[PDB]
């Protein structure tokens, strides 16, 4: 991976963070390593070795992204999963949670600035002294460290659970070559390349965040847009905002946000958007209904 950033930060596109209608962050694929390095200043600092499980509880599309590639320079195992909606008080997510915590021998916790102060509240919760947490958002005022550990092509690079799962949650090792497997494949099946703009609101603990999107944007340097899930889900027509605003050519959505856009068909036919950029839509096949899409 550490070879598809120092490739990626050699174009002018990057990323592209989106806060509200008016508003939107910056972040080159140079800044992306550089940045990395600043965390990687602090990661070491807390006292993280290569191979280490890290475990990852975010809101801000920005501090998960540099976190993501800071541990890939240091050579760390991050988990990925989704942020509680809330930690106050046990519950069917805060069970899998401790799962996973004591499955993973009980590793640090990544976290923002907002969640911190909810997250440690896990430590009366669970009864546990031996947890954990750190800031990202702190972390960018330190120094860099370009002493980047050797990888491997089979070492593990991250951990995904199975967070759509009925029954206790189950966790699984990905390879560099596992996964850069795929976004090779990928990349071939529906030639992309770094014209194409690429919009993603879906969260990064699902396997279509990383593997499918945000690594073939870095692995191809695309130009990205990255939008909070929240703020699709609280008005769906932002979707139209967004591929309008950025003329982009590739996203993706499972069906269930499909069908969530025709109920504004009122607000469709009256007030028009501009979508030829648009060029790749992929979606998820377990729910599949042609049905709405033709609609």
């Amino acid at each position: 991976l550490q070879d598809v950033l120092t490739e990626a930060a050699k174009t002018t596109n990057g990323l592209t963070y989106i806060v509200n209608s008016k508003n939107e962050l910056t972040q080159s694929y140079a800044q992306l390593q550089g940045d990395a390095e600043r965390v990687l200043t602090g990661l070491r600092a807390l006292g993280l070795k290569a191979g280490d499980p890290v475990f990852f509880q975010f809101s801000s599309n920005h501090a998960m992204v540099t976190a993501f590639w800071a541990c890939v320079l240091g050579g760390f195992v991050p988990t990925l999963v989704s942020a509680a909606p809330t930690y106050r008080e046990m519950n069917a997510a805060v069970k899998k949670l401790h799962h996973a915590w004591k499955l993973l021998e009980h590793p640090l916790i990544l976290t923002d600035d907002s969640l911190i102060e909810e997250v440690q509240g896990l430590a009366f919760l669970w009864h546990t002294d031996q947890l954990r947490v750190a800031a990202v958002e702190p972390m960018l005022t330190l120094e860099r460290d370009t002493a980047a550990h050797p990888a491997a092509p089979d070492d593990s690079v991250f951990f995904i659970l199975t967070s759509g799962s009925t029954g206790m949650p189950k966790c699984v090792e990905h390879s560099h070559r596992s996964v850069l497997a795929n976004v090779k494949g990928t990349v071939a099946a529906n030639q992309f390349t770094q014209e194409d703009v690429s919009l993603d609101w879906m969260p990064l603990d699902h396997i279509g965040g990383i593997v499918m999107f945000h690594l073939v944007n870095v692995y191809t340097g695309c130009e990205q847009i990255r939008a909070r899930t929240d703020d699709f889900i609280a008005q769906p027509l932002r979707w139209l905002d967004w591929m309008d605003r950025y003329r982009a050519t590739k996203t993706w959505a499972p069906n269930f946000a499909f069908a969530m856009i025709n109920d504004y068909e009122k607000e469709i036919s009256s007030g028009s958007w501009d979508l030829s950029a648009m060029t790749c839509m992929i979606n998820g096949a377990e729910a599949v209904v042609p049905k709405t899409i033709h609609r």
